[PDB]
Protein backbone atom coordinates (compact mmCIF):
# COMPACT_ATOMS: atom_id res chain seq x y z
CA UNK A 1 0.00 0.00 0.00
CA UNK A 2 3.00 2.27 -0.71
CA UNK A 3 1.65 3.77 -3.94
CA UNK A 4 1.61 7.57 -3.57
CA UNK A 5 -1.48 9.66 -4.04
CA UNK A 6 -2.32 10.49 -7.61
CA UNK A 7 -1.76 14.18 -6.78
CA UNK A 8 1.84 13.37 -5.79
CA UNK A 9 2.70 11.13 -8.77
CA UNK A 10 2.64 13.88 -11.42
CA UNK A 11 1.49 17.45 -11.99
CA UNK A 12 0.40 19.48 -15.01
CA UNK A 13 1.53 19.85 -17.77
CA UNK A 14 2.00 16.07 -17.59
CA UNK A 15 -1.29 14.34 -18.43
CA UNK A 16 -1.05 11.18 -16.27
CA UNK A 17 1.19 9.37 -13.75
CA UNK A 18 4.33 8.20 -15.55
CA UNK A 19 3.95 4.66 -14.25
CA UNK A 20 0.38 4.56 -15.54
CA UNK A 21 1.52 5.72 -18.99
CA UNK A 22 4.15 2.97 -19.07
CA UNK A 23 1.55 0.33 -18.14
CA UNK A 24 -1.00 1.54 -20.70
CA UNK A 25 1.54 1.84 -23.51
CA UNK A 26 2.95 -1.66 -22.90
CA UNK A 27 -0.57 -3.18 -22.65
CA UNK A 28 -1.67 -1.46 -25.86
CA UNK A 29 1.50 -2.54 -27.69
CA UNK A 30 1.25 -6.18 -26.61
CA UNK A 31 -2.46 -6.81 -25.90
CA UNK A 32 -4.67 -4.51 -27.98
CA UNK A 33 -6.24 -7.46 -29.84
CA UNK A 34 -6.15 -9.95 -26.96
CA UNK A 35 -9.66 -11.45 -26.57
CA UNK A 36 -9.18 -12.17 -22.89
CA UNK A 37 -7.28 -8.98 -21.90
CA UNK A 38 -8.43 -7.96 -18.41
CA UNK A 39 -10.86 -10.93 -18.28
CA UNK A 40 -8.37 -13.60 -17.06
CA UNK A 41 -6.18 -13.72 -13.97
CA UNK A 42 -2.43 -14.27 -14.23
CA UNK A 43 -0.42 -16.40 -11.79
CA UNK A 44 1.20 -13.46 -10.01
CA UNK A 45 -0.06 -12.56 -6.54
CA UNK A 46 -0.59 -9.00 -5.28
CA UNK A 47 2.88 -8.83 -3.67
CA UNK A 48 4.62 -9.79 -6.92
CA UNK A 49 2.44 -7.36 -8.91
CA UNK A 50 3.29 -4.63 -6.36
CA UNK A 51 6.98 -5.51 -6.70
CA UNK A 52 6.63 -4.77 -10.41
CA UNK A 53 5.09 -1.36 -9.67
CA UNK A 54 8.55 -0.16 -8.40
CA UNK A 55 11.66 -1.35 -10.30
CA UNK A 56 13.19 -2.47 -16.46
CA UNK A 57 11.03 -1.94 -19.57
CA UNK A 58 7.46 -3.12 -18.89
CA UNK A 59 7.26 -4.60 -22.40
CA UNK A 60 9.49 -7.41 -21.07
CA UNK A 61 6.58 -8.75 -19.00
CA UNK A 62 3.83 -11.13 -19.96
CA UNK A 63 0.82 -9.09 -21.06
CA UNK A 64 -1.49 -10.85 -18.58
CA UNK A 65 0.90 -9.80 -15.82
CA UNK A 66 0.85 -6.19 -17.04
CA UNK A 67 -2.97 -6.29 -17.15
CA UNK A 68 -3.14 -7.59 -13.61
CA UNK A 69 -0.62 -4.96 -12.48
CA UNK A 70 -2.88 -2.29 -14.06
CA UNK A 71 -5.73 -3.44 -11.86
CA UNK A 72 -3.42 -3.68 -8.87
CA UNK A 73 -2.35 -0.07 -9.51
CA UNK A 74 -5.96 1.17 -9.49
CA UNK A 75 -6.61 -0.77 -6.26
CA UNK A 76 -3.45 0.44 -4.45
CA UNK A 77 -3.91 4.17 -5.08
CA UNK A 78 -4.52 5.61 -1.56
CA UNK A 79 -7.66 7.31 -2.90
CA UNK A 80 -9.49 5.96 -5.96
CA UNK A 81 -9.38 7.69 -9.31
CA UNK A 82 -12.95 8.84 -8.61
CA UNK A 83 -12.71 10.15 -5.02
CA UNK A 84 -15.25 8.98 -2.44
CA UNK A 85 -16.47 12.58 -2.17
CA UNK A 86 -17.69 12.40 -5.77
CA UNK A 87 -19.24 8.92 -5.68
CA UNK A 88 -20.92 9.60 -2.32
CA UNK A 89 -22.74 12.49 -4.01
CA UNK A 90 -23.57 10.62 -7.24
CA UNK A 91 -25.07 7.70 -5.30
CA UNK A 92 -27.27 10.07 -3.26
CA UNK A 93 -29.06 11.40 -6.37
CA UNK A 94 -32.81 10.82 -6.54
CA UNK A 95 -34.74 8.87 -9.21
CA UNK A 96 -36.13 12.11 -10.70
CA UNK A 97 -32.60 13.29 -11.61
CA UNK A 98 -32.12 10.34 -13.90
CA UNK A 99 -30.59 11.63 -17.13
CA UNK A 100 -27.17 10.14 -17.81
CA UNK A 101 -26.33 13.63 -19.09
CA UNK A 102 -27.06 15.06 -15.63
CA UNK A 103 -25.06 12.37 -13.85
CA UNK A 104 -22.15 13.13 -16.20
CA UNK A 105 -22.55 16.86 -15.61
CA UNK A 106 -22.42 16.30 -11.87
CA UNK A 107 -19.38 13.97 -12.07
CA UNK A 108 -17.40 16.60 -14.03
CA UNK A 109 -18.47 19.39 -11.69
CA UNK A 110 -17.64 17.44 -8.56
CA UNK A 111 -14.34 15.93 -9.75
CA UNK A 112 -13.17 19.28 -11.16
CA UNK A 113 -13.77 20.85 -7.73
CA UNK A 114 -10.74 22.84 -6.52
CA UNK A 115 -11.10 20.73 -3.36
CA UNK A 116 -9.94 17.79 -5.55
CA UNK A 117 -6.53 18.02 -7.26
CA UNK A 118 -6.85 18.16 -11.05
CA UNK A 119 -4.70 14.99 -11.22
CA UNK A 120 -7.81 12.90 -10.42
CA UNK A 121 -9.78 14.09 -13.43
CA UNK A 122 -6.69 14.00 -15.66
CA UNK A 123 -6.04 10.35 -14.72
CA UNK A 124 -9.69 9.41 -15.34
CA UNK A 125 -9.52 11.01 -18.79
CA UNK A 126 -6.32 9.11 -19.60
CA UNK A 127 -7.96 5.82 -18.56
CA UNK A 128 -11.08 6.61 -20.58
CA UNK A 129 -8.91 7.18 -23.65
CA UNK A 130 -7.28 3.76 -23.11
CA UNK A 131 -10.69 2.10 -22.67
CA UNK A 132 -11.97 3.85 -25.79
CA UNK A 133 -8.97 2.68 -27.84
CA UNK A 134 -9.59 -0.90 -26.62
CA UNK A 135 -13.27 -0.70 -27.60
CA UNK A 136 -12.27 0.31 -31.17
CA UNK A 137 -10.69 -3.14 -31.75
CA UNK A 138 -13.71 -4.87 -30.16
CA UNK A 139 -14.03 -7.02 -33.30
CA UNK A 140 -10.86 -8.78 -32.14
CA UNK A 141 -10.64 -8.24 -28.38
CA UNK A 142 -14.42 -8.54 -27.74
CA UNK A 143 -14.45 -5.50 -25.36
CA UNK A 144 -17.24 -2.96 -25.71
CA UNK A 145 -17.60 0.24 -23.67
CA UNK A 146 -20.25 -1.26 -21.37
CA UNK A 147 -18.22 -4.35 -20.46
CA UNK A 148 -15.15 -2.15 -19.87
CA UNK A 149 -17.33 -0.06 -17.54
CA UNK A 150 -18.55 -3.19 -15.73
CA UNK A 151 -14.97 -4.45 -15.40
CA UNK A 152 -13.34 -1.18 -14.29
CA UNK A 153 -16.02 0.92 -12.53
CA UNK A 154 -15.49 -1.08 -9.31
CA UNK A 155 -11.78 -0.18 -9.51
CA UNK A 156 -12.39 3.49 -10.48
CA UNK A 157 -15.01 4.18 -7.77
CA UNK A 158 -13.90 1.54 -5.20
CA UNK A 159 -17.38 1.83 -3.73
CA UNK A 160 -19.18 -1.02 -1.97
CA UNK A 161 -22.90 -0.53 -2.56
CA UNK A 162 -25.87 -2.74 -3.35
CA UNK A 163 -26.84 -2.80 -7.01
CA UNK A 164 -29.13 0.24 -7.08
CA UNK A 165 -30.52 2.13 -10.04
CA UNK A 166 -27.91 4.61 -8.80
CA UNK A 167 -25.05 2.10 -9.27
CA UNK A 168 -26.44 1.14 -12.68
CA UNK A 169 -26.25 4.85 -13.42
CA UNK A 170 -22.58 5.12 -12.46
CA UNK A 171 -21.72 2.14 -14.67
CA UNK A 172 -23.81 3.82 -17.37
CA UNK A 173 -21.94 7.15 -17.28
CA UNK A 174 -18.53 5.46 -17.35
CA UNK A 175 -19.91 3.47 -20.30
CA UNK A 176 -20.97 6.70 -21.99
CA UNK A 177 -17.71 8.47 -21.16
CA UNK A 178 -15.73 5.62 -22.70
CA UNK A 179 -17.75 5.68 -25.91
CA UNK A 180 -17.72 9.47 -26.33
CA UNK A 181 -13.96 10.04 -26.10
CA UNK A 182 -14.00 11.34 -29.69
CA UNK B 1 -7.99 34.30 -9.77
CA UNK B 2 -6.77 31.31 -11.80
CA UNK B 3 -3.79 30.30 -9.61
CA UNK B 4 -3.74 26.48 -9.41
CA UNK B 5 -3.59 24.42 -6.23
CA UNK B 6 -0.13 23.95 -4.78
CA UNK B 7 -0.57 20.26 -5.61
CA UNK B 8 -1.17 21.09 -9.30
CA UNK B 9 1.80 23.43 -9.69
CA UNK B 10 4.48 20.77 -9.16
CA UNK B 11 4.96 17.23 -7.87
CA UNK B 12 7.81 15.22 -6.40
CA UNK B 13 10.72 15.15 -7.09
CA UNK B 14 10.53 18.94 -7.57
CA UNK B 15 10.78 20.70 -4.23
CA UNK B 16 8.52 23.76 -4.74
CA UNK B 17 6.27 25.49 -7.27
CA UNK B 18 8.44 26.85 -10.10
CA UNK B 19 6.70 30.24 -9.94
CA UNK B 20 7.46 30.48 -6.22
CA UNK B 21 11.10 29.59 -6.87
CA UNK B 22 11.35 32.34 -9.50
CA UNK B 23 9.84 34.91 -7.10
CA UNK B 24 12.03 33.86 -4.20
CA UNK B 25 15.24 33.96 -6.27
CA UNK B 26 14.50 37.37 -7.76
CA UNK B 27 13.49 38.81 -4.35
CA UNK B 28 16.61 37.46 -2.66
CA UNK B 29 18.85 38.79 -5.44
CA UNK B 30 17.40 42.34 -5.35
CA UNK B 31 16.01 42.81 -1.86
CA UNK B 32 18.03 40.94 0.71
CA UNK B 33 19.21 44.18 2.32
CA UNK B 34 16.11 46.27 1.80
CA UNK B 35 15.04 47.75 5.11
CA UNK B 36 11.39 47.83 3.97
CA UNK B 37 11.08 44.50 2.08
CA UNK B 38 7.62 42.98 2.48
CA UNK B 39 6.47 45.89 4.66
CA UNK B 40 5.74 48.45 1.96
CA UNK B 41 2.72 48.52 -0.32
CA UNK B 42 3.75 49.04 -3.93
CA UNK B 43 1.69 50.99 -6.45
CA UNK B 44 0.26 47.91 -8.22
CA UNK B 45 -3.26 46.58 -7.60
CA UNK B 46 -4.19 42.88 -7.25
CA UNK B 47 -5.16 42.61 -10.91
CA UNK B 48 -1.75 43.87 -12.07
CA UNK B 49 0.05 41.60 -9.63
CA UNK B 50 -2.00 38.63 -10.87
CA UNK B 51 -1.01 39.57 -14.43
CA UNK B 52 2.60 39.14 -13.34
CA UNK B 53 1.82 35.80 -11.63
CA UNK B 54 -0.06 34.66 -14.81
CA UNK B 55 3.09 35.41 -16.92
CA UNK B 56 9.53 37.41 -18.43
CA UNK B 57 12.62 37.54 -16.20
CA UNK B 58 11.28 38.61 -12.82
CA UNK B 59 14.50 40.55 -12.11
CA UNK B 60 13.26 43.23 -14.51
CA UNK B 61 10.57 44.21 -12.01
CA UNK B 62 10.81 46.66 -9.14
CA UNK B 63 11.63 44.67 -5.99
CA UNK B 64 8.64 46.08 -4.09
CA UNK B 65 6.39 44.77 -6.90
CA UNK B 66 7.97 41.32 -6.56
CA UNK B 67 7.37 41.44 -2.79
CA UNK B 68 3.74 42.34 -3.38
CA UNK B 69 3.30 39.56 -5.97
CA UNK B 70 4.77 37.08 -3.46
CA UNK B 71 2.05 38.06 -1.01
CA UNK B 72 -0.57 37.99 -3.75
CA UNK B 73 0.56 34.46 -4.65
CA UNK B 74 0.09 33.23 -1.09
CA UNK B 75 -3.34 34.92 -0.87
CA UNK B 76 -4.56 33.59 -4.21
CA UNK B 77 -3.65 29.93 -3.65
CA UNK B 78 -7.03 28.08 -3.72
CA UNK B 79 -5.99 26.46 -0.46
CA UNK B 80 -3.50 28.03 1.95
CA UNK B 81 0.00 26.71 2.38
CA UNK B 82 -1.10 25.47 5.83
CA UNK B 83 -4.45 23.77 5.16
CA UNK B 84 -7.48 24.93 7.13
CA UNK B 85 -7.92 21.49 8.69
CA UNK B 86 -4.43 21.75 10.20
CA UNK B 87 -4.81 25.28 11.47
CA UNK B 88 -8.31 24.53 12.84
CA UNK B 89 -6.87 21.67 14.91
CA UNK B 90 -3.98 23.78 16.23
CA UNK B 91 -6.36 26.63 17.20
CA UNK B 92 -8.88 24.38 18.96
CA UNK B 93 -6.10 23.08 21.25
CA UNK B 94 -5.15 26.64 22.18
CA UNK B 95 -6.27 26.90 25.82
CA UNK B 96 -5.39 23.27 26.69
CA UNK B 97 -1.94 23.22 25.02
CA UNK B 98 0.98 25.63 25.16
CA UNK B 99 4.25 23.67 24.89
CA UNK B 100 5.25 25.31 21.55
CA UNK B 101 7.52 22.33 20.87
CA UNK B 102 4.36 20.24 21.08
CA UNK B 103 2.56 22.61 18.72
CA UNK B 104 5.53 22.35 16.30
CA UNK B 105 5.63 18.55 16.42
CA UNK B 106 1.86 18.55 15.86
CA UNK B 107 1.98 21.02 12.95
CA UNK B 108 4.48 18.77 11.20
CA UNK B 109 2.47 15.64 11.97
CA UNK B 110 -0.75 17.14 10.70
CA UNK B 111 0.73 18.65 7.52
CA UNK B 112 2.47 15.37 6.68
CA UNK B 113 -0.90 13.51 6.88
CA UNK B 114 -1.47 11.15 3.90
CA UNK B 115 -4.70 12.99 3.20
CA UNK B 116 -2.71 16.15 2.41
CA UNK B 117 -0.56 16.27 -0.72
CA UNK B 118 3.14 16.36 0.10
CA UNK B 119 3.37 19.63 -1.92
CA UNK B 120 1.94 21.59 1.05
CA UNK B 121 4.76 20.66 3.40
CA UNK B 122 7.36 20.93 0.65
CA UNK B 123 6.17 24.48 -0.11
CA UNK B 124 6.13 25.39 3.59
CA UNK B 125 9.73 24.19 3.90
CA UNK B 126 10.75 26.24 0.88
CA UNK B 127 9.08 29.29 2.43
CA UNK B 128 10.78 28.69 5.80
CA UNK B 129 14.18 28.46 4.09
CA UNK B 130 13.57 31.80 2.35
CA UNK B 131 12.33 33.42 5.55
CA UNK B 132 15.37 32.11 7.39
CA UNK B 133 17.76 33.41 4.74
CA UNK B 134 16.20 36.87 5.03
CA UNK B 135 16.56 36.80 8.81
CA UNK B 136 20.34 36.26 8.40
CA UNK B 137 20.70 39.87 7.17
CA UNK B 138 18.14 41.16 9.72
CA UNK B 139 20.61 43.87 10.80
CA UNK B 140 20.01 45.41 7.37
CA UNK B 141 16.47 44.43 6.31
CA UNK B 142 15.03 44.42 9.87
CA UNK B 143 13.24 41.09 9.14
CA UNK B 144 13.91 38.80 12.07
CA UNK B 145 12.00 35.56 12.65
CA UNK B 146 9.42 37.32 14.83
CA UNK B 147 8.73 40.08 12.30
CA UNK B 148 8.65 37.55 9.46
CA UNK B 149 6.20 35.45 11.46
CA UNK B 150 3.88 38.40 12.11
CA UNK B 151 3.91 39.36 8.45
CA UNK B 152 3.46 35.91 6.94
CA UNK B 153 1.62 33.65 9.41
CA UNK B 154 -1.71 35.25 8.38
CA UNK B 155 -0.91 34.47 4.75
CA UNK B 156 0.28 30.90 5.52
CA UNK B 157 -2.66 29.97 7.85
CA UNK B 158 -5.12 32.37 6.15
CA UNK B 159 -6.76 33.99 9.15
CA UNK B 160 -5.85 36.42 20.07
CA UNK B 161 -6.70 32.76 19.45
CA UNK B 162 -3.76 32.91 16.97
CA UNK B 163 -0.70 34.00 18.98
CA UNK B 164 0.39 30.37 19.44
CA UNK B 165 0.37 29.97 15.63
CA UNK B 166 2.61 33.01 15.13
CA UNK B 167 5.08 31.62 17.68
CA UNK B 168 5.18 28.29 15.83
CA UNK B 169 6.25 30.04 12.62
CA UNK B 170 8.71 32.24 14.50
CA UNK B 171 10.47 29.19 15.99
CA UNK B 172 10.28 27.26 12.72
CA UNK B 173 12.04 30.15 10.94
CA UNK B 174 14.74 30.38 13.63
CA UNK B 175 15.63 26.66 13.62
CA UNK B 176 16.19 26.11 9.85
Amino acid sequence: STLPDLAEQFAPPDVAPPLLIKLVKAIEKKGLECSTLYRTQSSSNPAELRQLLDCLDLEMFDVHVLADAFKRYLLDLPNPVIPVAVSSELISLAPEVQSSEEYIQLLKKLIRSPSIPHQYWLTLQYLLKHFFKLSQTSSKNLLNARVLSELFSPLLFRFPAASSENTEHLIKIIEILISTEW
